[PDB]
């Protein structure tokens, strides 16, 4: 008897959500349908069995299903089970007309939105309402615990409502000369009603894309933890600013950046403390029935890929609503995991204009044609229980027909009316801090070589392109800029390059030598930071967060590295929708910076190309900055440009691989000293050496490696009637630095462009229509030498490579 | 008291049991890990109570299956895993080692032989390959017709020798490329009297991207074999094997895209068995950085499958667990999961010391003697061979190592390498009059009624539109014989309701699909086509690489994938440009696959505007697309009966209407279906069919897309005869000979122009302006472009600034 009894205990925490009333709508008619004696017995604390299932039955099948046996914690579990299976204290009549009045200026707003304009059908809350006093009670909450804000992400239904009563934007700003509204920013200031905290409380702007937001938001939220000193990079492990992120039930189970923007909850480098998820379950996604939509019983079950509580709540209880928003917080600020509240309520007009939609759902929408809305239901469910008199119902039907009349009344009065070049010494103390070893430290053998060789470079000179990106990041370090540097196995580098975190042979204990020039000689902070980390195995996610890092934080120099160019393909949304487009689409600037190892080395179509052509195709002016530079030093200038120019524009790299250990390709002190970045390159024979320009006949423009193998053939036959110029900056085109240079060539008689890239693909497909337009003078007959044009980025052979990298060099000589 | 503990405690190694099973073969964690003779309630003692459950959950197997909520499923896999397990035999326990003696063999022969192949080595997780071998063992043993495999590059040549069979000379002929092409063999048991097929199929080097690929191969050759979903028995005898890497399973989001589609209607297999090779590494990173769970498999749990984390050291558990798989698989039609724990003996690749990064678990592995040589010792000290028996085993391994040796050394001195689409008029008829050949009793919806109507009058009186069009292509298509397989999101009603392929009853919700009575001839024989269309779940990445997968599995079938927008298949880049628009050149894989996407200006924001035409012709090259933006309903129909029946593999990239769906004048008449075919180039019908004057013309306008009605009704108002406005209806491959013969018909023109709605950079300006005056001199050079100003996104935001540069376009092109 005392065996079946702890069998139903763990029956009810394990399985009661499955018999929850957490459907407002109950179209499933199965869901409920499908000893006597033993209950005044007392079962071991000591309680009576009609005690312990009174408790499991009004915990766990009442408008509340909730999921958390699967959490592998324990302490997690104890949590929840002791905040969930007591007698919980009632509300009082202020809270309640509190959360009647949000139901109020919710329904209020959607009457308004519907009726005053026209084709505003698919932003339509109605049915869902009950999300308004839910998130003001999530943030609410976080005011409560002494938070500095709270960040929201969300698609377009309701966003203006969210504005309205959330956010508390006026009507005057929402509504001024009234369509991109529901895709842009926005910052405001939440001021607790019964509490003496205020919060602030804002919303990032999103393209159409559902859930692609998701990542940019955990972003944004830990750029902002960092500068205010909390959480993962700061004293104090508060996580003060929290992710709210609102979802649709059809887009949250079937778009994939939502799995991997969880599997981020906990890491280093891209924890945020906890997100708040609220899912607008509506239980339709346009036209599509949930059974076509996922292949689980519920639309947050990808949540459990992190052991994450997940709480099913009716949208029709106003108070289960607003109740678990609380706890939710609580279990956030309690454990820094993520928890997911999946609302369960419905649609009520068509998803659009052109939709009846009894056309596709007729059960579903027959049901619907019966339903009233939370904000009647509510008042009629607190006249029944006698939590309000007749005076106080009509007092509350007052209050919305008076927020009814306040935003049809304002909107009708709003419709009446620098140097990049460092010191010698800046140099020797980044090669200096690679040999400052922590005591006790023992470094491998095979890195050790490495630190000696840039103390080596940064006092002789030969400086490779691996030393000049850390001499570039370590300067800004040392001026006292924040610099976040992330990608696939980024710490070591992919090449065994970088090794900008060494490893202890013995103890496993991590060193950072660039975090030395955090500290100035005189041993005070320069306020400068390195925070490297390496990434999951993800592109979207890792892209859209150092997207929204950098968004969060302006100041901040952010770098994002792919293993190669041509895994940054399955970023192809971020980039599209929120890089190369954000700043023309909705005014939000960004400083990011995406290094794309690129090159022809016969690896194959998927270790060859990081797709020049489709990012010079993406670019407008001043939308980015996209570069291949030649030389370390180039490289190093472009860098502290960037992070120095106090413009936000995403900057594109088109990194070296086999040119990383090219010997030809290193720099003198002085590149570093006595220089700046150059957007367009001669010979060193030119600008330094004997060459003679006037014997130059033909003239090779080009980018990248090849550069190398075309002054070596030039080299070994002695053709001084053939000169190569390199365009550094591919976007913008350098136009005036570009005629001055071809201008000190007089006897020029051919031009060619110059690319390993098949002729479809690289620089040529955008070089070739503009330059001929913006410098007719110039290249009026301009030819192009490069691969055959191909469906792919390169061949699959390694031998084919060769023969072609032969014919292009043969061919620009020939 | 005592007795409630053992339920507990019961409870407690069922539930989290697998938290403590020694299941790590580097034990990395050092943290991790008087009533016993009386009698409990069936009546046992404590002490064998307890060592079932120890046995079963904390030996060399982690069982997770408390998440399910199937009590049946969690039933099932309780009585199979809580019994005295009856020991293997002699025989299997040596066949075993055999399969671990060929693969550590072939290992060994991969790195002393040729040059860059450390990135590819499966040492220290060669247990896969006796563990794959009971999988299809097992498939085959249920009578199963074929085993599918994708996978990444660890292991792929081992797997093709000792899995799928191939032999020695077709694998090192020519001898990078082989690492992702695909393959077929024939499985034979070797204590079994049963054989299945086995197939490999091709990938790029981007991980998991392959697998919603797979799930579409395995899809349409279970439809093909009617078998599962669409099929007369629930067998779904062609089984999907995926295998991943630990640190991809967790990262890739197609991952969760993929299990999402394992119980969907349109896109079942009746169950996927994945193997992750879980070497506790992903090149330089920890799992720690990696994932922010227990376990690199609990994306699975999203699903409620069945996980099985095995100790990568014991085969004889890992053929033990797969053999279980299969039989959960065909008991459930549901997904299973092994994590396979192993290590990764040398570094990920030629220039990597794997201690420089990793140096704790790198100084275990160098202690660590391989799976070979460690079953054999555990062989030995069990008692189940002799020394006589296990130094056979060390003469096997050396007879597989000379062999690959051989037959490699004998294969180098051999070898010497390093239509007409149109129908007759009953045939409009027989699709029109299907739209009204309701079920008895069947109710339609009051709004759906008049669209029926609408089509039957189409059908025998004309002014078809473009919804009706491409329903009588495929129509046509279908009672001809062939498959067709139309999905996408909410593509049975169509996203602008204009489709209506399958109409729900108003009273029942019982669905019909007109279309479907075309796979039955007048006669009433079976055509022995079919019409198999769906609603896709909100995925683009998973939805077009399941497409592109379909096609490759059934060539004979007309394959179509409907984007919402044209605008969102950005999230589907890396199936488009790793599958669809390479795989040909690539690996010699071809598909037929068809990508719908609504595209057109009107106003609707940079996320409603788009298809990027630009991206797709820049991919473009000779022979592996076409792409096409038809302007008429009858075209477009030609186009879709063209691609169907021309007998060649090759994708085809549709960019469709959405208000130009309703435009009047975008109609066609019967004579446009029953006497023409596709034209690449379209002329104005005043001049084809009418009293026009090409003579007159001075001024050439070149278009392609809804704009030409526009560019049409100016001219109509103006009473323009000095302009003539062109059509490009295939953008590639680019119709040169049709262009040459179109413009020659104009001998007075002193001006060409290409009009386009989209901005300067994109569109088809930024290939066609630097192509045409290339491909055509003599008509081309001097060709101009009237289009909206660059911009870098789509569109603008406003519907108001919108209208304005439309206007501006037909402005400029008539001034
Ligand atoms: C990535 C992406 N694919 C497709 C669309 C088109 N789309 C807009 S609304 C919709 C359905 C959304 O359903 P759900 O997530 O349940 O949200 P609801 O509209 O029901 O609030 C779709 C597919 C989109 N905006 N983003
Ligand atoms: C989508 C994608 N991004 C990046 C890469 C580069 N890459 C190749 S191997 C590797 C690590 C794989 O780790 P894991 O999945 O654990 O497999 P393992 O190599 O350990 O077998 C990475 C990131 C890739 N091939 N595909
Ligand atoms: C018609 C189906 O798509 P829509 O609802 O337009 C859609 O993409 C909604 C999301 C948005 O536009 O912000
Ligand atoms: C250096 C890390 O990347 P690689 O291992 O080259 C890689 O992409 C492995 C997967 C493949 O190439 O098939
Ligand atoms: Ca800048
Ligand atoms: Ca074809
Ligand atoms: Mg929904
Ligand atoms: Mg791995």
């Amino acid at each position: 008897k005392n065996a079946r009894v702890i069998e139903l205990i763990a029956a009810y925490r394990n399985r009661g959500h499955l018999m929850a009333d957490i459907d407002p709508l109950r179209l499933d008619n199965t869901r409920f349908r499908s000893t006597l004696w033993d209950l005044d017995r007392e079962f071991k604390q000591r309680k009576k069995l009609r005690d312990i299932l009174s408790v499991l039955r009004d915990a766990y099948c009442r408008h509340v299903g909730v999921e958390y046996t699967h959490i592998l914690e324990p302490e997690q579990q104890r949590w929840i089970q002791e905040r969930v299976e007591t007698k919980h204290d009632k509300p009082t009549v202020a809270e309640q007309k509190y959360i009647l009045s949000k139901l109020n200026a919710a329904e209020a707003f959607e009457t308004f939105l519907q009726t005053k304009y026209v084709g505003q059908k698919r932003f339509s809350l109605e049915g869902a309402e009950t999300v308004i006093p839910m998130m003001d009670a999530v943030i609410d909450q976080c005011a409560e615990h002494g938070l500095d804000e709270v960040v929201i992400a969300m698609p377009h239904r309701g966003r203006l409502n969210v504005l309205a009563n959330i956010v508390g934007k006026p009507y005057s700003q929402i509504f001024s000369e009234f369509d991109v509204k529901y895709h842009l920013g926005a910052t405001g200031t939440y001021i607790q009603m019964f509490g003496d905290n205020d919060i602030e409380v804002s919303l990032t702007a999103n393209p159409s894309h559902l859930e692609a937001v998701d990542p940019v938001l955990e972003g944004l939220v830990r750029a902002k933890q960092d500068l205010l000193d909390t959480g993962e990079e700061g004293s104090d492990n508060r996580f003060s600013v929290v992710p709210l992120m609102l979802h649709g039930d059809a887009a949250f189970a079937g778009q994939g950046v939502v799995a991997e923007t969880l599997n981020l909850a906990l890491l280093r480098g891209y924890r945020t403390g906890g997100t708040i998820h609220i899912v607008v379950n509506n239980q339709i996604g346009f036209t599509t029935a949930p059974t076509d939509s996922r292949s689980s019983e519920y639309c947050t079950d990808v949540a459990k890929m992190i052991g994450a509580p997940i709480f099913h709540v009716n949208g029709d209880d106003p108070e289960a609503c607003a109740w678990v928003a609380r706890l939710a917080v609580d279990f956030r600020q309690a454990f820094k995991k993520d928890v997911v509240i999946d609302m369960l309520c419905y649609r009520r007009r068509g998803h659009n204009e052109g939709d009846d939609p009894s056309m596709t759902q007729p059960y579903m929408y027959d049901v619907i044609d019966t339903k009233r809305g939370s904000r009647k239901a509510y008042t009629e469910a607190l006249i029944g229980r006698g939590d309000i008199s007749m005076k106080e119902a009509e007092d509350a039907l007052r209050d919305y027909q008076g927020q009814l009349e306040r935003v049809f009344n304002e909107v009708r009065e709003l419709e009446k009316h620098l140097a990049t070049a460092v010191d010698k010494a800046m140099l020797q103390r980044i090669g200096d801090a690679h040999l400052a070893l922590p005591e006790g430290f023992t470094v491998h053998p095979r890195v050790r070589p490495v630190l000696e060789k840039r103390r080596e470079m940064a006092y002789e000179g030969r400086i490779d392109w691996a030393f000049a990106e850390l001499l570039a990041l370590g300067s800004l370090i040392a001026e006292g800029k924040l610099v976040r540097l992330s990608g696939q196995d980024t710490q070591r580098g992919t090449f065994t390059q970088r090794h900008a975190v060494i490893v202890d042979r013995k103890t496993g204990e991590e060193f950072t030598p660039l975090q030395l020039l955090a500290t100035n000689p005189d041993g005070t902070p320069t306020g400068g930071k390195f925070l490297v980390y390496n990434s999951a195995l993800s592109e979207f996610a890792a892209v859209g967060f150092e997207y929204g890092y950098s968004v969060g934080n302006p100041d901040a120099m952010v770098l994002w590295e792919a293993q190669f160019g041509d895994f940054v393909n399955g970023a192809q949304s971020i980039i599209d929708e929120f890089i190369s487009s954000g700043e023309a689409k909705w005014g939000q600037l960004s400083d990011v910076v995406l290094l794309l190892p690129h090159g022809h080395e016969g690896q194959g179509p998927d270790h060859t190309s990081g797709r020049i052509e489709r990012f010079l195709q993406l670019w407008a002016e001043g939308s980015m900055t996209i570069a291949m530079p030649s030389t370390p030093a180039n490289y190093f200038h472009l860098l502290r440009r960037h992070g120095k120019d106090g413009i936000q524009r995403p900057l594109i790299v088109f990194t070296p691989k086999s040119m990383l250990r090219n010997k030809a390709a290193v720099s003198d002190i002085r590149d570093f000293t006595e220089s700046k970045f150059r957007s367009v390159l001669e010979e060193p024979m030119y600008t330094d050496g004997e060459g003679d320009r006037n014997k130059v006949t033909r003239l090779l423009l080009t980018s990248g490696k090849i550069y190398y193998e075309l002054a070596a053939r030039k080299a070994k036959e002695n053709r001084e009637d053939v000169a190569i110029v390199r365009i550094e900056q591919l976007a913008p085109l350098p136009r005036r630095r570009l005629a001055e240079t071809l201008d000190r060539y007089p006897n020029v008689k051919e031009k060619f462009w110059v690319q390993e890239e098949p002729a479809n693909q690289g620089a040529w497909p955008s070089f070739g229509l503009t330059l001929p337009e913006i410098l007719p003078d110039h290249f009026t007959g301009l030819k192009r030498i490069s691969r055959r044009a191909m469906s792919a980025p390169s061949s699959g052979s390694s031998k084919v490579h060769a023969v072609e990298q032969q014919e292009i060099l043969d061919t620009a000589f020939g």
